[PDB]
């Protein structure tokens, strides 16, 4: 049987190859997540097709609907066996799908445009100057939403009522006005998407002051998946053996370009 | 039923409470891991008594017996439901039971006496008037006796034959010779308790450099126990609710003494 891997297109996690359309299956992706599930299956001993989540999501159970949607519906429904992406490992979705142990850290970070005046939240929330905001969902606004933190009570305040919507609806564009706002729009993200587009030319960004939590990104299966076991164990194997630090050295520093 | 916690004594995460012989049951010891312990327990909904590993061991496979011993080997054998405890996380344990998502991150790392010239892993490996080395068993050990690095190959080749011993049998072993030996032995020990360590007292150690590898501790279960997927969602709420942080800062810093 061919294993359904779901994932979701995100640099550098998973991307086109320039020739995708000349190409077919597997052989069109490239990234990190491509390596990764490679790596995976080859362990776990399976044959498996990538492919793009179809609403193109990461996964959020509906208010009222209360149905699940993105890579987290597709396994929780039955449309794919696997989900390897950049998909934090929160407890609202390890409630409805497995996570394997983390292959990544991550945590809550600050991207400016070099010579911004900030250098912490706390610089942010005393200030409106200067704009801010995370990505229109995903688990860093949650994170926002639901903080008693002093700090990040007053952030989330300011995010939800300010407009121009601070809210993005990809890393492009959020990175795309941090480098066009003149050092007017901050950009909170996920520390390792921070690295990767600091590495990138125009080098006009960076990542400032630590991390606001610490999280990872897991492999996800079904609950119950007679796959869960093999695949936590190739990931400690990758691990161990010193494969997920080059996978990540490769695709952030050995093809940065700053 | 009552659950039966297997668990260790290695401060700060289980201490005795310093009259625990006028208390009885979990009121006499105290600590980070009691704490943990205490938290999985009520949203967890369990009754539970804290037991200390028998042969106060973490868990290895005997070569010749092929007999889990430590804390390991009581979840394998089924005289435990959960380990809580300084547990790292690996792959030969992971055959065997089942981890938790990180409760705590860390890394290998070296321990001096202040004014010790040495910085790096580096610095140990080319020079020989400074002794080192590392707990007489567990992951640390494991990393250095499988590592194919050319300077952790060496270390090893090193450790392996140096007389005296360098190993200790105990991380109180370890720092008590760190401090009577006079800037000639050094100490590589897991980041978490080197930094308890330097906390601590008189105030005669550091850590220096960064850590060799990355890793963390994990709540373990028999493997494939029901139990499992409820402690793991009670981990990751704690961390979501920013608990996991303010247990770490009551018992590294908060208490700090230098
Ligand atoms: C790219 C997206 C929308 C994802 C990636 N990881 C997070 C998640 O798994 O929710 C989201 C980013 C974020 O919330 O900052
Ligand atoms: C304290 C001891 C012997 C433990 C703690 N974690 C590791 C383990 O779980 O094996 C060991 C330390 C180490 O290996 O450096
Ligand atoms: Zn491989
Ligand atoms: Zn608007
Ligand atoms: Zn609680
Ligand atoms: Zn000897």
């Amino acid at each position: 049987r061919t294993i359904v891997v779901t994932t979701i297109l995100e640099s550098p996690y998973v991307m086109y190859k320039k020739n995708h359309e000349q190409l077919e299956g597997n052989e069109r992706y490239e990234g990190y997540c491509v390596d990764l599930a490679y790596e995976i299956a080859k362990h776990v001993r399976i044959k498996y097709k990538l492919s793009i989540v179809g609403d193109g999501k990461y996964g959020a159970r509906d208010p009222e609907t209360k149905i699940w949607n993105g890579m987290v519906g597709e396994l929780v429904y039955g449309r794919a066996d696997i989900a390897v992406a950049p998909l934090t490992i929160t407890l609202v979705r390890e409630e409805v799908i497995d996570f394997s142990k983390p292959f990544m850290s991550l945590g809550i970070s600050i991207m400016i445009k070099k010579g911004t005046p900030i250098e912490s939240a706390e610089d942010l929330a005393k200030q409106t100057e200067i704009a801010y905001g995370t990505l229109a969902s995903g688990s860093t606004k949650e994170f926002f939403r639901r903080s008693k933190i002093a700090v990040y009570e007053k952030m989330w305040s300011y995010m939800k009522s300010a407009e121009p919507s601070v809210f993005t609806k990809t890393t492009a564009d959020g990175v795309a006005r941090v480098r066009k706002s003149k050092g007017k729009f901050a950009f909170l993200l996920e520390s390792t998407m921070n690295e990767y587009i600091e590495q990138r030319k125009p080098c006009d960004t960076m990542k400032v002051g630590g991390n606001l939590d610490s999280k990872g990104y897991g492999v996800a299966t079904p609950k119950g998946s007679a796959l869960g076991n093999a695949v936590n164990l190739a990931v400690l194997k990758l691990n161990e053996q010193g494969l997920l630090d080059k996978l990540k050295n490769k695709w952030w520093y050995d093809k940065g370009e700053c």
